[PDB]
């Protein structure tokens, strides 16, 4: 059972000719476009299973495939005999060397009259070498292939059985331990409207029963298990129990994640592996409980938000979601802020109403000291805006690297700064430069702490105390103590922010009780996200953005004290 | 002599009150705004010298100050008693902790009626702590200060002698070796119209005589020495010989560089230290020997180019220049390509005529394997231009990190690629996207090799064979075999490129002998630089850009064979 299994992954390009093979290969199945993940070719002339996971030619985002070939121990790279190798395979293959197994080349479309076998074999070598190995040698691989089912190999018997061999000879079964505690890391992931969350992966240690307690790793939660199932033909069928080394799937746990892990409960722990897919930012997703409880849009009862969040986790790799104590709340994490602000803005137009907390970083503990994540920052501002921007960032732990003046009168700057400290300067490096704040930046890596808090705002806010439209009567008078997000006539409610206060402390005012008034500010989504403190939320609807305190009345604000 | 010296550096901000102190401090000098680098306060009630190097409040580019405080062992930070600490000192000071000595706080303007001594001392602590230390403690420092020459310290005798002490107590003399072979690394740098190149730095080992042979390090050259001089008052005066630990200056060697080194010739070698100021790119600067030998501009005879190159090396820190075998040629290196293309474009408008070779990288040998430099690349292109840009970079060793789609229909991409391989895609990622090729990128660090050559072009070129204007007679006929940088009527010469050829091989054609002609391409400076091969040069004048082969006639091209 253990030495039988052969875990591999297919790769093909615009020459749509994958299976094709598998389809015809099915010379076993139930003897008596398109999918999937995966397909068994359990065959003989031993009854060896052969799990075959499709590696997508379409590059998803944040690198899906890293996870795919972490399962398998070898690969199948199909190529056209007339065309030759192609650029869409370069992304996959270049990632199948460093990690990393024996490959198997498959020269298809030989049955074509327009075809070039000797030339393609030679064309492979030169583009295949540039990717090191550094073996091959064999690299065998170097088969014929005919979907339609001569010269070179063989030729030519049952253009099928010969291949079988190719896999079983050169691809080995995974070095994994049958016995001991159960252990598995979840490589792939998917979802269904009723069924819930789904697993998929190889099996590192032990075995699994349908009803069998387990524990989640990276954090602590240890929810139960219910139903389990494996793979046969183009289908996923149920199973009572199975051992090891099997690309078999699973349901009824948690939320669960890509690069997550879950083993037994005794004599185990833990599971590492990042590899470079870990998230860096956390924020909450809780349902809108404010005075527009399902007014402006359509989707509200936390049931469906979960679905909407889950369904993204199928083809969004760089994303993690987590369950909470209070069930109308979910912590959603990702590769960045604009990786999370995309999710939010997409849901607005679909017609959602909900609220999200402020982005705190993921200080992922890397070896002794509690490391946090940093970004390589690029600025292009005018020379008069340098002395300001140097000051504003030198206060957020702004270590400068290589400023480079560019003749013009315009100057370039290259900072590196902690993610935690880079929350807020997206508003200010625009407010300073006055439109000409050419700036966006990339993630670098995990570095030490600042340390201590650094990305905190000064100011308080001008808070309301009732429902109604803002008036000349109030707004022209309130706006002397700092600025405004709103203007003449706008339905507000108790617990909202209409604007900024000129000092650090906050205020509760009434807006209902020579104007001539100052327009308001354009606070967009991500600007609202970066803005809020550790006691404020961002109310988002399909129509406009409004910001609120977590507690509505002035006295409910005074309640928060421990 | 050795335990006497005290090497320190001043720091002050908009409160222009440096010296001020020094000026009045001169209580020795020759007893019987502005400068400089540096000033001695050789005094007593031992005759201890005190070299004082000004650290500029103006941030230069590529970090000048790293080098400044590499000389000194402590610092003097002057501050206003009324105002307090300021943002321009944040850049300097934050770099005086990690490397790194005892500081000395100086509370000036106490004599002002508007002044706040107790408050400033307290204001220091909080902004001074955020920069770790992690001592202080003392941190003493904490003196009075009156230019005009009470409460707190002292007070108050000769508001001058007390200070002297402050330096001599807490600042130590440098741990350096009097004896053995001579050794020194050149921290600062400057130039004069006749005199030549100048040194400046501390003294690590040994001593120096005026006429005394020596050797340069990082490479091999071992040119002679002629004249040497030290510091007394606001002046640099000559000296017969001096030992160790002395911020003393020097002339008549080489070219010479910042972060360069030069020791004896026996029992020595070598000098390290980068620290992060090393260059990454090399290109040549040779005089224009082509058929516009001093036509369109004014400056040509290699004498003055050297001056122009040298004078930049005073306040351009991220730059290195080197001498050659053929004296009408100089290798100029820097922190990048656009750090070097700025120098070039500036010289054009001044009225220079010269030529430069193609940028090859600086594969600086970092530990065993010959490492080369890499860049964090950022792309913002439209979704239809992704599949192209992935192919074009996957061929230049384009390892993708974190692609991030942004809802719109526009997509973001974050590559990392070897500098060597990123030469050329600045033309192509514009030629693909068709104006919308939002791209510039930052240096990352030194990584392994590709390896092997990767940033080489395919095509040959359409080369001329005589002087005259391009005609309908030729150009409409030549342009069938690839494209053109020029059009109807343009004075050319033998050995120039007018355009591209459709295959990899080159061609020699005549342009003098239904048109209707295709306009030409706009080949700018940096586009011309990235374009040329390892046997082509870029001719730059104050008027327009033209590109040529290194050898003029077709037969002179056939000459290059070994
Ligand atoms: N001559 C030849 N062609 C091959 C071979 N393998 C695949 N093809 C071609 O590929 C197309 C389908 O792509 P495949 O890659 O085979 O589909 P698959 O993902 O399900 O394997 C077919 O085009 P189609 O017929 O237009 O599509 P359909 O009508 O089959 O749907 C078929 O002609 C081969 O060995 N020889
Ligand atoms: N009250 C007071 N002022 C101080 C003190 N130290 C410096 N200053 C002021 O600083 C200005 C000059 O800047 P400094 O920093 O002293 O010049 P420096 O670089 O040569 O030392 C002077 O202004 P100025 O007089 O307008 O310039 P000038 O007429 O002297 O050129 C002077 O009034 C101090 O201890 N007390």
């Amino acid at each position: 059972m253990i030495e039988k299994l052969r875990n591999i992954a297919i790769i093909a390009h615009v020459d749509h000719g994958k299976t094709t093979l598998v389809d015809k290969l099915l010379q076993q199945s139930g003897t008596f476009k398109e999918r999937g993940i995966t397909i068994l070719a359990k065959n003989t002339a031993n009854d060896y299973r052969i799990n075959i996971v499709d590696t997508p030619g379409h590059a998803d985002f944040g690198g899906e495939v890293e996870r795919v070939m972490s399962m398998v121990d070898s690969v199948l790279l199909v190529v056209d005999a007339f065309d030759g190798p192609m650029p869409q395979t370069r992304f996959v293959t270049k990632k199948a060397f460093a990690y990393g197994l024996k490959p198997i080349v498959v020269i298809n479309k030989v049955d074509r009259p327009g075809a070039r076998p000797d030339w393609v074999v030679d064309q492979v070598f030169d583009l295949f070498v540039n990717l090191d190995a550094t073996d091959e040698q064999l690299d065998f691989p170097i088969v014929y292939a005919s979907a339609l089912n001569g010269l070179d190999h063989e030729d030519m018997a049952e253009d099928m059985t010969p291949l079988y061999q190719a896999i079983v000879d050169h691809v080995p079964a995974p070095d994994v331990d049958l016995d001991g505690p159960f252990q598995m890391q979840i490589s792939q992931l998917d979802y269904n409207s009723y069924v819930g969350v789904i697993g998929i992966g190889r099996i590192k240690r032990g075995k699994v029963k349908p009803n069998q307690q387990v524990t989640i790793i990276d954090s602590e939660g240890k929810t139960r298990n219910a139903k389990v199932g494996k793979v046969l033909g183009h289908l996923g069928l149920e199973r009572i129990e199975t051992d090891l080394a099997e690309a078999g799937d699973i349901v009824a746990i948690t939320e669960l994640n890509i690069s997550d892990t879950v083993c037994d409960t005794q004599n185990v722990e833990a599971l590492p592996a990042l590899s470079v897919d870990e998230p860096t930012v956390s924020m909450f997703f809780c349902v809108n409980t404010s005075p527009f409880c399902g007014k402006e849009g359509k989707f509200v009862t936390s049931r469906q938000i979960l679905d909407r969040l889950n369904k993204e986790l199928v083809h969004n790799v760089a994303l993690r979601v987590e369950e909470t104590e209070d069930a109308d709340a979910f912590r959603v994490s990702g590769r960045g802020e604009l990786h999370l602000s995309v999710l939010i803005e997409n849901m607005r137009r679909e017609g959602f109403e909900l609220a999200v907390s402020r982005p705190k970083v993921i200080f992922r503990e890397i070896d002794g000291r509690k490391q946090e994540p940093y970004e390589n920052v690029t600025l292009d501002v005018e020379e008069q805006h340098q002395g300001s921007v140097m000051q504003a960032l030198g206060e957020r732990k702004g270590d400068l690297k290589n400023m480079n003046p560019d003749g013009k009168g315009r100057v370039r700057l290259d900072y590196v700064i902690p993610s935690r400290g880079l929350i807020g300067f997206r508003s200010e490096f625009m407010t300073m430069t006055s439109g000409t704040g050419l700036l966006y930046s990339t993630f670098s890596h995990y570095d030490d702490v600042r340390p201590g808090e650094v990305g905190q705002r000064q100011n308080g806010v001008l808070i309301s105390n009732g429902q109604g439209k803002a008036v000349a009567f109030a707004l022209f008078g309130l706006q002397d103590r700092g600025k405004l997000f709103l203007g003449h006539g706008a339905e507000v409610y108790e617990g909202q922010i209409i604007g900024i206060h000129s000092r650090s402390n906050d205020l509760t005012v009434n807006c209902l009780t020579a104007v001539v008034l100052v327009p308001p500010i354009r606070m967009t989504l991500e600007q609202a996200l970066e803005f809020i403190d550790d006691d404020e939320l961002v109310e988002v609807t399909p129509t406009s953005i409004r910001i609120r305190k977590r507690h509505l009345t002035e006295n409910d604000r005074r309640r928060a004290n421990r």
